[PDB]
């Protein structure tokens, strides 16, 4: 495994998404895994829908809409719905609306979604460095995350209790302190240009490495 590893730097990472009032992050956090996989196996990269999963990935999959949901079963949909528009085709309007699914727009598909172990930043890593961005739940409940700007993200009062869905999209080391590269859904404004490096290796903190999964095209 390599020392470290940000797959910006692969062309595998659309721009940041701002998800305003609307609480889809679980939906961003989804799409952006598999958007590195379309360009993993295609050489092509673009936006996926993330309003077609906030309309169209609904009760049957646990699913909120803008009040939340999961990444996992968002990928469940895309498999049993063989397909996801493009964000282009189908754009993020920030609120539930009736499913606009249109196959003529699929963009992309899914075969199959793996789930990580529990707390297993190790194997996390090989995930990512391997496989590509992992979809991940963090505890983002703490003012601290919201004013972070620079630096590795620590919070000794984290637990392993997540509520916020985001990608992790790289690992690597600052002087000395390990880390993983993660990106937000709260615009360019948030953090690092919209991204947010996390403690790594310090007790799966913020409970990064809680419930990872990640798609297969
Ligand atoms: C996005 C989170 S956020 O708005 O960025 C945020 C930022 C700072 C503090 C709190 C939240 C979703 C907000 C949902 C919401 C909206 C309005 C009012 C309350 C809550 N959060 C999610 O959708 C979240 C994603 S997750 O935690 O990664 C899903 C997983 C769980 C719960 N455990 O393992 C996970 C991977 N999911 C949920 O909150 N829910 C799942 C579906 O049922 C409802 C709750």
């Amino acid at each position: 495994l390599p020392d470290s590893v940000d797959w910006r730097e692969k062309g595998c990472v659309t721009e940041v998404k701002y998800q305003g009032s609307c609480g889809a992050c679980w939906a961003f956090s989804a799409v952006g895994a598999l958007e590195a996989q379309l360009k993993l196996k295609t050489g092509k990269l673009v936006s996926l829908s993330a309003q077609n999963l906030v309309d169209c990935s609904t009760k049957k999959y646990g699913n909120k809409g803008c009040n939340g949901g999961f990444m996992t079963t968002a990928f469940q949909y895309i498999i049993d719905n063989k397909g996801i528009d493009s964000d282009a085709s189908y754009p993020y309007k920030a609120m539930d609306q009736k499913c606009q699914y249109d196959s003529a727009y699929r963009a992309a598909t899914c075969r199959k979604y793996t789930e990580l172990p529990y707390g297993r930043e190790d194997v996390l890593k090989e995930a990512v460095a391997n496989k590509g961005p992992v979809s991940v739940g963090v505890d983002a409940r703490h003012p601290s995350f919201f004013l972070y700007r620079s630096g590795v993200y620590y919070e000794p009062s984290c637990t392993q209790n997540v509520n916020h869905g985001v990608l992790v999209v790289g690992y690597g080391d600052l002087n000395g302190k390990e880390y993983w590269l993660v990106k937000n859904s709260w615009g360019h404004n948030f953090g690092e240009k919209g991204y947010i490096r996390m403690a790594r290796n310090k007790g799966n903190h913020c409970g990064i490495a809680s419930f990872p999964s990640y798609p297969e095209i």
